[PDB]
């Protein structure tokens, strides 16, 4: 290709203007077979200019001079200045040294993490560039491992500057893009580390029902199969394969039932003991291996073997696919060692996810995060948070921060997993983070005293916690269409706010705000609420224009920050002047997709979303205030309109256009009401309840009405009443 | 010693007294080039008030009218005029809000929760500007005292305070603008009376002198040593005193004892940001809740 | 040199570069030609507009082909091609390891604005003499961040006044000139009283730099240099001998407010010491702490 340039042992192929492989070869020989990371190197041809010399080269693109002198790649002999002024002298990068500016990425794991850990880097920085090492074995043509690259130095050199978007959609082109999801995945799943009984599993399941709570997904953690009852001789009960005959006398049947209640079916796979001879299927296994059965030899765990991959997906899965199991949880702590070099993470996630695909369509795992290219393989699975405080204030960073890695599938145990400390309040917070996160699984201990179910709480927390459950199953048609989004187009889901808002220093100073699809902005609260004002907050940066509550419709006036306080049953989620979000009107429904969709739009400006569905493309669109639904395909669906507070168009067929001009654009949401509640709930004296209500109703002038709430001896008071006035001006 | 020789000057008799210690001396050259001239400065200000004072007295003796009221003899009906123990009218044209607290050392200024009167207040001092009705915390280097003046507002000054003589032979007459007013100076022998109506500014006396007038609109002096009675037109002349957020902004954040990283946020946001209610909501994120309440005094005036 | 720069025409004929692909000039001091390209082409041309000496400011770390730290190669051909125009001249540039005193002066750099980093300074100066590098030039008040303190700058001002090189440097804030009216009459007085000072010293200062140059003696010496078997010498990290006849113990701590003092526990070795300023005397040897308003700095003298 022109794109390819040979000099000394290196070779440089130009991607795009803003990406170049580099390679090393001391065989005169460089790879073309995909990595674990790599699938694709076909890019279309892109212009730049070269200065070749005897003894050096420079490449020029619009974004970077990449320098070459010869020899071994050294920080001296290879490095790169961007044609960008984002940092004084941080602008060059050198072979093997680190700079400054890098976003972060992602990490395997939140084992054993009690609030934050490092991360990895992504393909992010603010001063516009980063390089992403292919350090990973080569694949077969049907991507099976073949050794190592004939190119022993291999690097990824992103020079996109702060188009952030463009970086990752080029990330998705090199690595490949996310599969798409199954709509089943974005629904509530129920797990729980728990030795439960088929009868007290349905028992729980038709709870679900009864309480008015909506799941897609039944887990089935480790007690499914033989624990205590495994010999000791033959080590631990964390591997197994064999179903406990005393809670699941007739397991089929018992899949039948949750099949019957519309559950998708997934097992706790622990594989690192592999198949030892007490096993149900070592008999078959031992065939198929040539294990020596009277030395009770060991089928031990190696996906490095072909022979035992298949017998591992054939006689030891496939038994149990049989009997209804959906798809695999591979739940893999037992560390990084095999003889190929691979991590047996990475071997897992890759062999089951392909395999996945085989009996059903659009199959996903849930497993932890294999390195770079292993969004290939959703879902991810977080895995054993310490339940705390400090562990939900890192979440939601967590999870924007994995977008600049491209893993954009994270599932988090909801609640925290294990070991931390009981607070009712952190449990609601963090369901609402988990229903404006990727994925909704609620996830915990082997403790009596850890359950998720919204009946463990007070009849407040239970309500609220219903409530957001079925908001999850509300915005399944939202998630499926960004999800088919992520597949087709590589946008994230979760974006942190410098995607939309690169040259903003807002957008870098709000840790836990994140983009949610393209309507919604959610700045979830993660610290324990104030007792005296009965409210938790967090500091909103507000981007430019005119932005409402999701909920409740008060307004804010961009660009600001303000420290905004919400009860313990209410959310900061925000969504702009124009925006059309589609919800579920039947979120309860067992219905494979909606028969009815309300249209939710916020007056004030144009807007149009469009509903990617299965077999469907349906567009709304809100122009000069008349608002249009057409679709591709017909269909009987029947379509609701809400207009700021007001429904509009009650269950209405077909294609259609209505004119909402004449109708009432502004939301309920009042100054007096919402001061008169905030006072109300305040654990705070009567007489200065008495005097800010008395005050703020007599004094007219916006100014000073803020010059009274200065006064205030309570500082947090002052805030929350400072955010009521902001939109009340 | 220096908070207090504010408040003297503006008490009823301004009489400096101690004890048998060699430690306690009055002497504003007993104290550092900084608090010695700041007093030097306010006794100075003292002998410029005595025509007030004067005219004051002979009111006092005359009308039984106190020249220190609470502010509830003026406002009976507000709340506010029985929440502030330390703020009282000075004569019918002066309203005054010592401070009597050791200065914040982070922001290097001393602070009172002043209560404002519907209208418009400036600071005797500065110009300062003040919307009533408000209660608003305002803050002061250790060498400037809250005194504040409504629009109309005219105050005599003695031109020549150190000049040994009965009387003034001159007279700065000081004048607020916005609004109309008069003053009626009541000395031994003579009353002088300045009005200021439609924006014309008379002044008449009972009997005939040589002395001089000067007369300072705002910021400016208009007139110059002008002997006997008279009438001017101000309408022409600049109204606005010179004080400025801006430049206000930059000496509280330069003299703060704080981050300068913080100094230079504070300065460079409230620059870029242009709707007032935007710049509030800055200084309402700041960690320095004193902070905020002197951003906010500012802003406040500069609304 | 980039292809927007006055002197790149000239630099890119003498270097061959490609001008229509506008080819940089990279910063390559390992290389002869980029050297000659650098003084003659780069520098040569503001020296002739009356540019006296270079202030070399690197921070971009220790990378070459060569292995040779490019801050080495800067202060070594910098120094060296300074003497073309003016006899005796200097650089400014940071420390480039031992042997690097050969370059003058040392620059510190964007040392944090603190009563910290004022405290470890004298440390820092007395102790650079354990490795022949004598001319260290502090920002003085501190470089950058930090905070407000008006006593923090007149502190580091007196340090600085008894320091090798007294240069008053700041940071892009608005808020952080070193000016004496910056700040209120007492400060300023004050400080205009210690920049008198440094000049009034400058005749001793010069003596001790020919001495520094024939005969291996620093300027700033820690105690343990004349008094290397006193425990109390290894004690007084900030005390130290300023030439031959002047002991300094400045003050590097904020004023205890009741006492409207500072101060500094000072090791009197065996003798009649003066304070420089006042005359107060003190018999050694003992260890006493000294207060001083934050206008006065405990600098003594030897009977004799
Ligand atoms: O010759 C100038 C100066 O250079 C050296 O010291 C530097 C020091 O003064 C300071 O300078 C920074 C600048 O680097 C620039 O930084 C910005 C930063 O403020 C922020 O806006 O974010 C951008 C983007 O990331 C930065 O690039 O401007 C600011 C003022 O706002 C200056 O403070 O910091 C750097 C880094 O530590 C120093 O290299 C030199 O030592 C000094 O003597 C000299 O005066």
């Amino acid at each position: 290709n022109n794109n390819i340039i040979k000099f000394d042992k290196a070779r440089f192929t130009v991607l795009t203007e803003h990406l170049i492989r580099i390679e090393y070869s001391e065989t005169g020989e460089f790879e073309e077979r995909m990595t674990q990371m790599v699938q694709n190197r076909e890019f279309s041809e892109v212009n730049f200019d070269i200065i070749e010399k005897e003894e050096t080269i420079e490449i020029i693109t619009s974004t970077v001079h990449l320098y070459y002198n010869g020899g071994e790649f050294t920080n001296a002999s290879l490095f790169a200045d961007v044609k960008f002024n984002f940092s004084v002298y941080s602008n060059r990068w050198y072979f093997g040294e680190k700079s400054d500016g890098n976003l972060k990425g992602t990490t395997r794991t939140l084992d054993m993490i009690d609030g934050e850990c490092p991360l990895e880097d992504g393909i992010m920085s603010k001063n516009g560039f980063a390089v992403l090492a292919d350090k990973g074995k080569v694949l077969t043509e049907v991507g099976d491992i073949a050794g190592n690259s004939v190119s022993t130095i291999d690097l990824y050199l992103f020079a996109y500057g702060r188009d952030y978007r463009q970086a990752l959609k080029d990330f998705y082109q090199l690595t490949g893009n996310t599969p798409k999801l199954p709509r089943f995945a974005l629904g509530n799943w129920w797990s729980r580390y728990y030795d439960y009984s088929d009868k007290s599993y349905l028992a729980l399941m038709d709870k679900f029902t009864d309480k008015k709570v909506p799941l897609s997904v039944s887990v089935i953690d480790m007690d499914w199969h033989k624990v205590s009852e495994v010999p000791s001789r033959f080590g631990s009960g964390w591997t197994g394969y064999s179903w406990n005959k005393k809670l699941f006398p007739n397991p089929e049947n018992f899949i039948d039932e949750l099949h019957q209640r519309k559950l998708k079916v997934t097992l706790n796979d622990h594989p690192a003991d592999g198949i030892r001879a007490f096993e149900d299927p070592y008999p078959q296994v031992a065939q198929t291996l040539d294990l020596n059965t009277e030395l009770e030899e060991a089928a031990k765990f190696d996906f490095d073997n072909l022979k035992f991959r298949k017998a591992y997906f054939e006689e030891v899965h496939g038994p149990l696919e049989k009997e209804g199991v959906d798809f695999w949880w591979i739940d893999w702590q037992q560390g990084a060692i095999s003889k190929s070099g691979v991590d047996p993470l990475w071997l897992l996630n890759h062999y089951q996810y392909q395999n996945a695909q085989k009996k059903h369509k659009n199959n996903i795992i849930l497993s932890r995060y294999a390195g770079p290219g292993s969004h290939r393989y959703p879902l991810g699975f977080s895995g054993a948070s310490v339940i705390s405080w400090a562990s939900l204030d890192f979440q939601p960073y967590f999870t924007s921060t994995a977008s600049n890695i491209g893993y954009t599938w994270w599932s988090h145990d909801i609640g925290g997993h294990m070991q931390g400390y009981k607070d009712a309040e952190l449990s609601l917070r963090w369901l609402q983070f988990g229903v404006f996160s990727p994925i909704n699984r609620l996830h915990s201990s082997k403790s009596e005293f850890t359950s998720k179910e919204p009946w463990h709480f007070d009849a407040v927390i239970e309500q609220s916690m219903i409530d957001f459950l079925q908001l999850r199953h509300q915005l399944i048609p939202y998630l499926y269409s960004a999800n088919l989004i992520t597949a087709s187009e590589g946008r994230a889901l979760v974006e942190p706010l410098y995607y939309e808002y690169p040259m903003e220093e807002e957008a870098y100073q709000h840790r836990n705000q994140y983009l949610f699809g393209e309507q919604l902005m959610v700045a979830p609260i993660t610290e324990k609420m104030n007792s005296l004002l009965q409210m938790g907050s967090v500091e909103v940066w507000f981007p430019e224009g005119t932005w409402y509550d999701f909920f409740s419709g008060q307004p804010y006036d961009g660009k600001v920050s303000l420290k905004v306080y919400r009860e313990i049953t209410e959310m900061p989620v925000f969504a702009k002047a124009g925006a059309i979000i589609p919800l579920d009107k039947n979120p309860l429904k067992k219905e494979e997709i909606p028969s009815e969709i309300i249209w939710k739009i916020f007056p004030g400006a144009d807007g149009e979303y469009l509903l990617l569905e299965e077999d469907n493309e349906t567009k709304a669109e809100f122009v000069n205030g008349i608002f249009t639904v057409t679709s591709k395909k017909e269909s009987s669906r029947k379509h609701t309109i809400i207009y700021g507070e007001h429904e509009i168009v009650s269950a209405k067929r077909g294609e259609f256009s209505i004119d909402l001009n004449g109708k009432e654009e502004n939301f309920d949401w009042n100054f007096s009401t919402a001061l008169f509640r905030r006072l109300d709930i305040a654990e705070i004296s009567y007489e200065q309840k008495d005097e800010i209500l008395q005050q703020l109703s007599l004094i007219e002038e916006h100014e000073k009405q803020v010059a009274f709430i200065k006064t205030n001896e309570n500082q947090e008071l002052q805030n929350s009443l400072f955010e009521l006035l902001y939109s009340g001006k």
